C-alpha cells in the first residue's frame, strides 16, 4: 500500500565553524550525503549520512545509488526493509559503509512513515516529547580557545561541554580542563573525549589524574574495537569511561556491554543502524543498566532519546545546519523536538547548490 | 493532543471446549478480564488479560479500577506511560499481578494508537503483515484424546501440535507421543510442555528418553523461577528446552538468558509487559540468538511475531474466542492478520453479558 | 486434628504521624490489610499485611477473600500449607501480591500455632528472646525535620537513625547527613536510603562521598531487580551496600546473594513469605556470611532475629500502633519480645472501626 | 628509497562457468577490482580485491580511487603503511569497505617488494616453497550437479570437495552429501557450508545429524558475527565448526577464538587485512591451536599458507581464472606457487578489456 517509489542522493562538503581537530587528525569540514525517500503517498522522506573523511563521500554516495535498485518497489516498513538488507549483505559484510547506507534509508523511511501519518517520530516510536539536555561538543582546542568556547556555550545556555584531549603531554590535558573549570565553575559539567588515543596503561595513568579534577566522563581512552582493554582501563576508576559512537550495529554494542566495557554508552544513529538499531540498542542499554547519550544526529536524535527508557545526554553539534532550517531548537541547555511530522528536517534548497560535491 | 479519557473493565469467565489439565491442576473455563481504554479522539481501545484461575479474576479486575486514575488525563502515549507506571509502583514491586495489569493498559493504548493512525499495529510497528506458522496448543489428554485432537489439527492444517505431559510414570509420557506420531506422521512437529512438574533429576532423564522420541522442544521442565536448573537440564540435552511464558517483564527475560537456561523463548504478551515489554523481549532474543515464539494472545501475538527478528512459532490456544470476533484467521497452520486498525480485537456484545461475572 | 475454619480480613488505612516520603514518591497514611485466621482449636492468629499504596489494598483483600476457599479445613500446619499454595498458583505466577497474601496467612498461621502451644513465637521456633538493637526509620525530610527526628530518637535512647535521600544535587544529600551527624555525634549510626533512586554511575559518585562521611549502610541505591548492578556499585565501595526489603520469597534473595549483590541483607517478612520464608532465608543468609535485619512488621521481626544465626537490626517503623495495642517496647534502644503466645497482635477493635475501608 | 609512484584500478565483471548459489543468496559472476601499485624502482604490484555483489563494485573502486593520495609519495613498506591507514580512518571505521580497500594495497604492496627483489613472495617472509592439499569449492548445486562436480574434481585428482547446504529440509541435505559419499567413496573429504543460514537450535540439529554422515567440516552454520552462538553449536558437536571468511582483520578473529566459537579457521585474505594481517592471524591461529585454510585468493594464499605453522587446506575458487595467467598449478590435489617474484599474478590484458565496468 504505501511503496517506496526512488531514492536520491547528494554529496555536499559544508562549512562548520569551528573544526574538529582531535588527537587523531582533523575534521575541517562536514562531508555530508543528504538522502530523498520519495514514497506512493506523495511524502518524501529525509535523512543524511556524516562521512567522516572527504575521502570516504563519493564512494558512499555510489553504494546508496546502486543500493536504489533493490529498495524500490519496496513497502514502507522500515523493520521489514533492515531484516532484507542484512540477508541481501550476508556474505559482504554488514558493516562499515554498507551499514552507514542502510541506516541512512531507515531514518529516511521512518521519517516519511512519521509524515504519512503526519506525527512526530517521537510520538510515533508511542513516547511524548520531552526536552533532553544537551551538552555542546567542542573539539582539541587549545588552552585560550577551549576556555572561550566553554563561556560562550555557558552563556548560551548549555550547563556541560565535552573538550577533546590528548596532548603530548598530560600536563597539557590538565591545563586545558582546569581553565575551563575556572572559566564556568564547579557546577558545569566537562567531558573530556581522548579519541582512542592513548593505550591501556597510559589511560589508566591519565585518566586517574582527570578524575581527581572532577570531569564528568572519559570518552573512548583507547582503541574503539578493543572492549577489553576500555573494561581494564574502567576497572581502575570511579570516573565513567564512555564509548559507543563507532559500534556498527546493537551487535557490536552487545559484545561491548557483555563484557562491561564502559559505564555510559552513547551510539550514533547512523553506526548502529538508524531508528530500527536505536530501539535495539535502548533495550539492550536498559537491561544492563547503561544511561545512554547519543553521538551527532541531533535532529533525530532528540526523538530518539525522549523514547529511551535510560536517556541521559544530547550531543549538540551542529553538521548540518548550513543545509536544513533550524526547527531544533535550544532553551536553556536543552533541545526541544519541533511539532512537525517525522523528524523535522527540511532543506534549505539553494544553500545545498553552494555545496555540492 | 490525545488523552486517555477513561478505563472500563468486565470480568468474565467464558468458556472453552476442553479444559486445560496440566501436571500441575486444570484450568476448567478462562477468567478473562476485557478492557476499554477511552481516549478524547473518539477512538476506543480494546484489550483482555488472562487471570489463569477465578481465585485471581475480582481481584485483578479490583486493581484495574483502581489504578484508572492515574492514567485518565494522561497522554495516549505507551512508552512514557509504561515508564510513569513503573516509578509509581516502584515501592510495592512491579511484578505479579500489578505488572499483568499494566501490560493490559499498555495492550489497550497501542491497540488505540493504531486505531487513531488507522494502520494495523504491525505497520505501526514499522513491519509488514506475513503469515505466522502456528501450533494447536491441547494439554495433558492421555492417549486417546491426544491422538484425536491432533489428527484433528492435522485436517484443518495445523503442521505441529503442543501436548502436555508429567505423567506418573514416563512410560504414559512416551505413551501418548509415540501414539500421536503414529497417527499424524514423522513430519509433524509434537512440542511437549512438562509445566514445571519435574525436579532436575527427574528431567534430565525424561527428557533424554523423550528427545530420542523426536519431539520438537521441551517445555518448563521445571520450576519456572529456577533458570540455573534449566540451563543444567539443557546442558543434557540435543533437544531445545523451552521457557518464557512465565517471566514477568524483559528484565526476568535478560536474567534467564543471560545464564543460558534454554534455547528458545516464548514470552507472554501480558506478563513480559505488553507491546512496550515485546519490543524490549524481541531486542534481547535477537542478540541472544534465541528464536521467539509466542504465549497466548493469538490476536496481538501475530502483529507482534511479524515484527520480530526471530519469530519462531505462534500458539494457537483461542482463549477468548467466544466474546471477540474471528478476524484472526488460520489458513494452512499460518495465522493471517486481520486488515484492521490496531489489533483487530472487536468485542461480540450480547455473547459478554452470558459470562459477565 | 487444628484446623483452620475461617478466614476474616479488613482493609484499613491508619495514620502514621510523620508521611513517608521518599525520593520515587510519598505514603502518607499507611493502607493495611488485618487477617482473622480462625482455628477449630477455638484460638485465633492475627496478622497485618502492608499494601504500600492506596491503589492496590481493595486488590489485596479481595484476593485474600477468594483464596478462602481453598485453606479452610486444611490442617493448621503452614509449611504444609505454603507447599499447597506454592503449587495452586503454579500457572499464575506465586509472586508479588499473591505471594505477599499467601505470606499474610503463613504469618498468621504461626501466630495461630503458637497459641495452640500458648509458648510465644520465639520460642516454638527453638529460640530464647533476646532485646534486638534496633534504629528509628525516618524519611526524606530535609535538613531541618530530619536533624529534629535524629535528637528525638536519640533522646528516646536508640542508637541509630535511618534517613531517606536522592535529592536533586549531592550536596543537599551530604548536607542532611552532616547535620544529623552534628546533632547526634559521632558514636551514633546514620543508615541512608536511596529507595532504588539513582542509575549505577550516580551511584558509585554519591556513595563514595557519603562514604567519606561515615554512614552505615548505603540502601538499595538503584533499581531493587538489578542484582547485577547493585554487585557493580558494591565493588566500588567499602561502606556495604544493603537491600533486600523488594525480594518476594526466599529465591529472589538467592539469586541477589549469588551474584554477590549486597554485603547486608533486610529480607521484609510479607515479601520473604512470612515465618516460613524467613527461616529458609536465615539458613541462606547464615551460609553466604550476610548480617541480616528486617524490614517493617516489628512486631513479628522481633521474633524472628531472635532466631536468626545472623541477626543484625531490627527496623522500628510502626504501621500499625494505631490498631494494635502497644506489647512490643523499645528499652535502650532495643525492641523486647513480650512474653505472649504467638507473636503478641491483640488488635485495638475500636480504633480500627475508625479507619476501615 | 622505493617509493609508491600512483595507483591504478579497474572493475570488472568477469565470468566464472558455475554460479555460485548458496542458501542466502547466488553470485552468478565475480565482481573485482584489479589493482596496479606503481613504484620508483620501475616495478608494478599487482592484487584484485573481490566485491561480493555488484552493488559495492564502482563504490569499491571510487574509494581505492580516492585513497590514492595518501598512499602516493609514501616508502614501500606494507607494515608502515598498514598503520598509517589505521590511523587515517580511525574515526570513520577501519573495517568494511575501508578495511577491504587497505587490504587490497597491502596485497600489491608485498607482490611489488617480491619483484623489487627479484624473489616469490613465500621465500621473502622467510619461508620455503612447499604443495598445499587444495579442496575445490562448488555450491548450492543439488543431488545431481553436487555428485557430477564431485567426480569430475576427483578425476582432476582433488581429495576433497566443499558442497553448500541450508536445503528447506534437513533431508535434502542428507540427500546430497550422501550421494556424493557414494559417487567418491569414503576416503575423500566432504566438507559443507552452511553460509549462515540457521539459527542455533536447528544448527545443532542438522549438524549432528551430518556428523553421523562423516563430513569433514561444518562451515558457519549461523550468523558470522554471532561468535557466542558458534560456541554453543561447536560445544555440541565432535566434528569440527569452520568460520573465519568474514573476520575483518585479527582483532575480530581474536574475540571468536577468544571465546572459542571454532576448532578450525579460515581467514580471507582481503578481509582479515593482506599479508600484513595473515602475518598477525597466522600467529594467533597458532597458540589458540587452529588449523588454519584460506578463503578465496588461491595465488597468494598459496604463499601465504607455506609460510602459515598450522597450515590446513587451501581453497580452491578460481574467481579470477579469466583475466590472469594460470602460473599456480594444482599437481594430484596440491597447489604449486609459481617460481615468479611477489604472488605471480600477470595480467591477461586483452581479456580485460572484454569485462571492464
Ligand atoms: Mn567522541
Ligand atoms: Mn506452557
Ligand atoms: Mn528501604
Ligand atoms: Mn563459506
Amino acid at each position: 500500500e504505501v511503496l517506496i517509489t526512488g531514492l536520491r542522493t547528494r554529496a555536499v562538503n559544508v562549512p562548520l565553524a569551528y573544526p574538529v581537530h582531535t588527537a587523531v587528525g582533523t575534521v575541517g569540514t562536514a562531508p555530508l550525503v543528504l538522502i530523498d525517500l520519495a514514497t506512493s503517498a506523495g511524502v518524501v522522506g529525509h535523512s543524511y549520512l556524516f562521512a567522516y573523511t572527504p575521502v570516504a563521500l563519493k564512494s558512499l554516495k555510489q553504494l546508496l545509488d546502486d543500493m536504489a535498485a533493490m529498495i524500490v518497489n519496496e513497502p514502507l516498513a522500515p523493520v521489514s526493509l533492515e531484516a532484507m538488507l542484512a540477508k541481501r549483505f550476508c556474505l559482504a559484510g554488514y558493516t562499515g559503509l554498507i551499514r552507514m547506507a542502510a541506516a541512512g534509508i531507515d531514518m529516511a523511511a521512518w521519517d516519511a512513515l512519521g509524515k504519512v501519518h503526519e506525527t512526530p517520530l517521537v510520538k510515533l516510536l508511542g513516547a511524548n516529547a520531552r526536552p533532553v539536555q544537551a551538552y555542546d561538543s567542542h573539539s582539541l582546542d587549545g588552552v585560550k580557545l577551549a576556555t572561550e568556547r566553554a563561556v560562550t556555550a555557558a552563556e548560551l545556555g548549555f550547563r556541560a561541554v565535552k573538550t577533546k584531549i590528548g596532548y603530548p603531554a598530560l600536563d597539557q590535558d590538565l591545563a586545558v580542563v582546569r581553565s575551563i573549570r575556572q572559566a564556568v565553575g564547579d557546577d558545569f559539567g566537562i567531558m573530556v573525549d581522548y579519541n582512542q588515543s592513548l593505550d591501556v596503561p597510559a589511560a589508566i595513568k591519565r585518566s586517574q589524574a582527570l578524575q581527581q579534577e572532577g570531569v564528568t566522563w572519559i570518552e573512548e581512552p583507547t582503541l574503539q574495537h578493543d572492549y577489553e582493554g576500555h573494561q581494564r582501563i574502567q576497572s581502575k576508576l570511579n570516573v565513567p569511561v564512555q564509548m559507543g559512537e563507532n559500534w556498527l550495529g546493537p551487535e557490536e554494542m552487545f559484545k561491548a556491554l557483555s563484557i562491561g566495557a564502559c559505564r555510559l554508552a552513547m551510539p550514533d544513529a547512523m553506526k548502529i543502524g538508524g531508528v530500527t538499531g536505536w530501539i535495539r540498542a535502548s533495550a539492550l542499554a536498559q537491561q544492563f543498566g547503561i544511561p545512554m547519550s547519543s553521538h551527532l544526529f541531533q535532529e533525530i536524535s532528540a526523538h530518539l532519546l525522549a523514547a529511551t527508557p535510560t536517556a541521559h545526554w544530547l550531543e549538540r553539534l551542529d553538521l548540518a545546519g548550513s543545509v536544513i532550517e533550524p526547527t531544533l531548537t535550544f532553551e536553556g541547555g536543552n533541545a526541544v523536538i519541533p511539532d512537525l511530522p517525522g523528524v523535522g528536517i527540511i532543506w534549505r534548497e539553494k544553500e545545498i547548490g553552494k555545496y555540492l560535491v
